[PDB]
């Protein structure tokens, strides 16, 4: 019949940082090609809702309580997936927190808080889960990284970009080495997404920022889900150590001003 | 996974060999009906009796990418065999060698007429179609060779991949307004025929330079630009995807060897 | 002494283009370090007005009457600048036009014109200069780029972008090729410079595009005259192959709201 | 040929040795005032008598960049000794290696804390004096390893120079009004005293899978980083330069030995 990609389904994906935002999206997008998917988070009650949220689809989401800044959570969430689903195919190192702070105000507890969450524990749950990812076979590691800090600039959040640029120089490093396990590992670069957290602005102030877009909208989390089901499809098994941007063209303009000409 | 592209028009420029082929097959396999293009009426006649099986319908159009008029004739076929047009993928790209010293004015405009502007015109041929069609998808076949490495006696290719490159870049904005996406797969070594003629030594020794240890295939590129061309990738514009297998990443023989 | 960069003084350059703009800004900028420059052009006026300018310069300011996109012409303005100065140091491949135009309005024409020009002028001079370059046993090329192409878009320019990010394709590979000849080959990318032409516009819009900018200033024709000085030193004898963004910090902010912000 | 240094204020954290010690004569034969860090007394003490015939007085601060209150105290004491600060190197660096099974918390912390971390609390604490100097710099140095290519073992020192870059991205934008620029150099293979322990041999390898066919010496990076801190570099703010001999541009050895 017509083939696109190779099924996914009956596939087993952890996604960290899963309860909400980039990360539920994620997670909802391989539960509906049929991979059951394990989430993370701190908050049980935010993972149970959705899970409850999720219930219907087609692969099953459920959810693990783990911080991802401690490797022995990382561990344990590894173990816990491969029991519930029977092996570990995909790792998406997603979870992410983006809290803001000028240069001369962040502390270290500031800096360690950001680069722990989003830089570490990137690391940690790789490091934990190589092992089952190897038996595999077709392993898949998908982070998400940012526009911010590999691409641009963004006043109070030097530390955010530090540490979105830090998971890809990780990563062109780890794709050599995951290279002999038949692991790739690839991140995708989101530019400015709608959220549950971005609803928490008027429309006048998210329609500025759709018009600085080429695409004329913020991007759905969905976008970044989809990106991040095509790294781990088989088709995607020649691809390792490389970045996706996802942004409706947000990096390519100058300035306003040639959004403007247009 | 992806919402079905069955029933589609994708035009391939360069599609009778090599990766133009492989994003043509990958195509017709999801059910997209295919125009190949190519000056080598047999090379394409070829290739469309061993694609006869394929789901989406392949044919051929013979043409020249360098000239305008070959791509509005291209454009205006396409539209009539299939009834709109969906997806360009501007793959059309040649790889003659040659030092610096030896480059002609000739040989600068052969490579940057097929690799540049052979992209750009059937781009530019096709635009009201892709309009139409209200998700147009353009996929640009660049290389890592230009936008990212040096081949010595590769200059004027080097610079014809990149130039496509800095062209989608405004492209994408000029274009988002129709809905329209332009994005490019940037290969690194990819098994085709050609390559299949050099003997396994050299595929050996190619292959050792690799992370992945091994040449990509055909296919390899046809699924990347297949992504791009999916609703899905709405959101992705103006961007570009390395398929190399890690080519890029080592700086040295040294550092593959300490793996 | 006092020792920074090991004197240009007495060496031999050529500008293409280098009349107007950016190009007269270079050819100023080794003209007062003692370097003796060729500028080319097509128009003799402008070529003439612009001698008489730097007549005062310490290295010589003079002029050939050139179009760069005949490397019949390239040739001919190597050798006259090997008999007016000894020999050939420093190659500031320059010369660029920038005609605006919307995709559907590009003809071959105008393609042929900008790629010609940007980019065939710059392959042109570097090979009818390389036997000269190799001979000085530090030669140097410096080419003027753009951000516009390599990393950003610009309704109306995507040819003058392609033009500009061949440039780069092209140097990627050239400095492999140039490497045992001893020569370098590098480009500037400038941002937004200020220019005679700028000038053609009120303030109004012209500060518009300063506060778009994080140095809240248009660069200066010295700003990237500097930067080619530096590539052109004995000190970057071991840069090659690579890029150096004159901006002002142009490219970093992913929209005005990130300025806004600070 | 540029506007003379003579006179002006640097730190140059790490600075006993290596790339560092390279920065920090190359800045003192400038006539810039030169205060290096460190953490060993001895290397400290030995490099300020090697360099005790500079223009620029080179004179060492004991600290350690993964504290704060060390590189507060830095700059109090530099400020102190010169009268000003003019300009960061913030160069200290460590590349240990270890496969991505064998990193521990501490090991990744360890090398996060120095490149990464030291670099931005170099940076905070200089605040307030480069913003007094009317033209202040900062020099970071990163490496082609992280941000550009991958070597198996520092996947851990690949993220802290991409993180370096990263945050200076932004940090550009927050230091311009205050007139403070922030650039990096990102260098190859340098030739320094623990690279010369290997061998001709290993050197010889190393350098010919470079295109300049030689390691690079820290003077190459230390002129680096003094076009950065010029006067005429004033637009020039939250960018990289890589200084690698031309290493990053071959695919791989073959294209090397086209040459
Ligand atoms: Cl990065
Ligand atoms: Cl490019
Ligand atoms: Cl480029
Ligand atoms: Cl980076």
């Amino acid at each position: 019949g017509s083939h696109m990609f190779t099924s996914l389904e009956g596939r087993s994906a952890i996604v960290t940082g899963g309860s909400k935002g980039i990360g539920r999206g994620i997670a909802e997008t391989f539960a509906n090609a049929g991979v059951d998917v394990v989430i993370t988070g701190r908050n049980q009650d935010d993972l149970d809702r959705t899970v409850a949220d999720l219930s219907g689809t087609r692969g099953k989401v459920t959810a693990v309580r783990a911080d991802v800044t401690d490797p022995e959570d990382a561990r344990r969430t590894v173990a816990e997936t491969v029991s519930r689903h029977g092996g570990l195919d995909i790792v998406c190192a997603n979870a992410g927190i983006f809290p803001s702070g000028r240069l001369e105000d962040l502390t270290p507890d500031d800096i360690e808080q950001v680069l722990g969450v989003n830089f570490k524990g990137t690391v940690y749950i790789v490091q934990a889960a190589l092992q089952a990812l190897t038996a595999s076979g077709h392993g898949r590691v998908v982070v998400t990284s940012s526009i911010t800090g590999p691409i641009t600039g963004y006043p109070g959040w030097s530390h955010y970009g530090a540490s979105k640029a830090a998971q890809l120089g990780f990563l062109r490093t780890a794709a050599m080495e995951l290279a002999p396990k038949k692991i790739t590992i690839n991140a995708v670069l989101p530019g400015n997404i709608m959220t549950e957290g971005l609803d928490e602005m008027g429309q006048d102030y998210l329609d500025q920022m759709a018009s600085a877009i080429p695409a004329g909208r913020l991007g759905s989390v969905a976008d970044i889900g989809n990106a991040a089901l095509f790294f781990a499809t088989d088709e995607a098994a020649y691809v390792t150590g490389q970045t996706l941007v996802v942004d409706g063209g947000q990096v390519l303009p100058e300035s306003h001003l040639a959004i403007a000409e247009l």
